[PDB]
């Protein structure tokens, strides 16, 4: 079998490991910044530099993986806090839009909110635009930042929030749990066909952006991963 | 919301938090050992004491929950390695059932296979009389040792075994992901309707059993658990 | 270590974490309601179900804990604002005491004011027959609701109250902050052995009492709990 | 009565209200971040700008005060991580000691390890010249770094860390709950006169230092606090 691991417990700027794309800074707790707070429209994303071979073209067969990560979303004085965190994978030549507006389209989308990704987000931010549901929620996106299934959620600011996920390859289900600063969980899950929606090989990350009055803090605190592709 | 949560990074014999049932121990180290290799059919069980609500008759509503454990089963001299170790959810009375074979019932069956459970089992023997697979296995099990479904697996003596399970109330869906020693991840998902199979209280806990020939070390050696109930 | 933790952000009805005693409903906004303002000598309590371990009698160790709470009084028309409420450890098996007569027993003691309890006590009436403060006080209650200590108080109506206790083991300090409306902090500490006065395993909960003529509003708001015992 | 009461979710490197001694810089996520990493012996210091009254030469009165308070530690690659973080209370005229060795100093006393300050140390390396317990250890410290009493405690890298600290004015008692991410809690109380110890007006705040080879990250996320002197 094909593996792919590893564990991020920080992260750092002279580190080949992850490609660091747009706004994204990495602060000195080794924390990383996706959005730059003085900046309109500021979109950053980081994906882990090695691609990973999600399907093989000559068995057929898809991976599972499972991974865990950490972030948190900090309101700062005078701007709405948005627009929120998206768990992103994509083909491995991804790059933000060209000409990205940030605001709804979370750093992966265009204006319209069509992109080629399969994503988790942390949506702060109701846009109509995007037929969003209209409190805090996690959606799990098919090349649109228009979900197809949201779950009610609340982001509290300066809290450090734990996001699991297991994508099992037989049933094609993409399960995600979210663990709340109150203790709480919030469960989605949806079949997402990975092989029919994504390359061979794909990057996997994280992005987020704002527009001109919605800003927030986005952090990435941590993150573990391990892909399994069987060989037979 | 209703939120159940708890930790343990090791276990204690007098702790009101666990039910032991048969022929468990704690050892000096704090780990659980469920069976007792010098006893004919060994049955062994751990519980959480206090009941779960996972469902409620008033609004409707199925708990989500995200748990995550660590066990180790190892091969002893002469006798085969077996039977295995089963996560498993029951009513609130639930008990080791009468005249228990121990063997491949895994302390939750009959002699035919059948009772009253919902479990995810780590099953290291090949019993033709419940159809189970040739080699290793990982089981989604529904009142029946007979599982619904399985995926291929190894059982690799002495090996620390990483597990997380999510149970997504929207859909039904129970995910597994089981990390190997080896660094390989091994996934299983079954959509199981726990308000139709269970009752509004149950419990949680581990089981495991062995034969006359069929004995071995199965140990729990640490267990997460977060289950959340929408109150509306 | 052994570790007893939760937190109730609300509560409810059938929430098998909860042991309802005597008169206690759950308001639909999720608050508890200990007294029945319909009932003479009205005592109503809410126990965390599970037993905790406080001290063992093989080590000689005994628990440390943190445990925060809010709560609020509000008059009600006609009847004199009592009696109060009782933050209190007690043995598992504990009970209302039988033929409780509600009013200044707090319905922890019985009418002479004793009884197997260590408490913190917001008192809203002066009894004179257990030597009550002549005004509000909050009192550290050691098997009777004739303080061991108290420091004047002021019980405002409709006020919500937030408290926060320290059990330091190793010094047996009792240690509570009181935050009330008006901003200001209101403390007591008392050395209190947990080991001498109370059993091994024991039950933490809340209980308030009215009279015929005495009656108001207790209402538990929230209620967070930790507690950690070294193990050998 | 007297009361001073403040909350921070977030610190500015600009706002008033907080003086800043030392190396310490705000991050743009809004973490304090007390020593400089590039630096050898780094020292950097927080206080509350406004001296709190705890004592009056005219009454005899001592304030009662409750504080909460959240920090990380986190390792950094090639160092020790040391040195540790100090919740402290001194003079208003407080300043990082002249020719500061940091280290095992906590940037509060001189190379012997005397300072005119009480404080709750959180240290993470055993200085046999200050009679350090072996593991890391919360300690109550008056006038030294040589710990009036310690309790055994762990730091654990990147863990956002909850601390509570209550000082009851009658017992004279400092009480300590420190709540780690394993979930159980360290408690230490000690009896300290705090009138006899340190002057009328005093400064609150955090300190922590590193030397050569002994760095980490020290950050100070949140800050409740809230002291109520009785002026009758
Ligand atoms: C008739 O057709 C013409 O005229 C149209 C007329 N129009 C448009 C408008 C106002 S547009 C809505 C508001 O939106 C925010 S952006 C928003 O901020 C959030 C944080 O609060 C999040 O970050 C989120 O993600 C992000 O989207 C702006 O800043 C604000 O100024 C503006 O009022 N008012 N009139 C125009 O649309 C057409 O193109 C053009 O052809
Ligand atoms: C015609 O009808 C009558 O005669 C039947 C005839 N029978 C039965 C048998 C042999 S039964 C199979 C073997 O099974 C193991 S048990 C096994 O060990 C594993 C570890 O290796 C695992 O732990 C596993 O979980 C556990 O099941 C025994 O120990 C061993 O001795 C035995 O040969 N041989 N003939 C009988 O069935 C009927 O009731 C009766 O009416
Ligand atoms: C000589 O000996 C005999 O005669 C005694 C004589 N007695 C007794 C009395 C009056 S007893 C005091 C008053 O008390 C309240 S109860 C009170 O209400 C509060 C709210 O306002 C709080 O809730 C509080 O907690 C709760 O306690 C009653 O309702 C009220 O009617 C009554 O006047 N008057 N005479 C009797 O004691 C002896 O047993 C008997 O042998
Ligand atoms: C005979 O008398 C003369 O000779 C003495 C002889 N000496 C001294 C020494 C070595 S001194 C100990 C070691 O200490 C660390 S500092 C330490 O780092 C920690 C992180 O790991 C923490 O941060 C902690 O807080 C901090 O203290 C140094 O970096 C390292 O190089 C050094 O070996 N070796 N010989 C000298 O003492 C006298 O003054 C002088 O008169
Ligand atoms: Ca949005
Ligand atoms: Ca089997
Ligand atoms: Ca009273
Ligand atoms: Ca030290
Ligand atoms: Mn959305
Ligand atoms: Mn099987
Ligand atoms: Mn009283
Ligand atoms: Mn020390």
């Amino acid at each position: 079998a094909e593996t792919v691991s590893f564990n991020f417990n920080s992260f750092s700027e002279g580190n080949p490991a992850i490609n660091f794309q747009g706004d994204v800074t990495v602060l000195s707790n080794g924390n990383i910044q996706l959005t730059n707070l003085n900046k309109v429209n500021s979109v950053g994303r980081v994906l882990y530099a090695m691609p990973v071979r999600i399907w093989s073209s000559a068995t057929g067969n898809v991976a599972s993986f499972l991974t865990s990560f950490s972030f948190e979303m900090k309101d700062i004085k005078d701007y709405d806090p948005a627009d929120g965190i998206i768990f992103f994978i994509a083909p491995e030549d991804t790059q933000i839009p060209a000409g990205s507006i940030g605001g709804g389209t979370l750093g992966v989308s265009d204006t319209k909110g069509a992109g080629h990704f399969v994503g988790v987000e942390f949506d702060t931010y109701s846009n109509s635009e995007y037929n969003d549901p209209p409190t805090d929620h996690v959606g799990i996106d098919v090349n649109s930042v228009d979900s197809v299934k949201t779950v009610p959620w609340n982001s509290v600011s300066g809290a450090v929030v734990k996001v699991t996920v297991i994508y099992d390859s037989s049933t094609k289900t993409l399960s995600v749990a979210v663990t709340n600063d109150n203790g709480d969980i919030t469960t989605i899950a949806q079949v997402v066909d990975l092989k029919a929606k994504l390359p061979e090989r794909v990057k996997f990350g994280f992005s987020a952006s704002g527009s001109l009055g919605g800003r927030q803090i986005h952090l990435i605190r941590s993150w573990s991963f391990t892909s399994t592709l069987i060989t037979t």
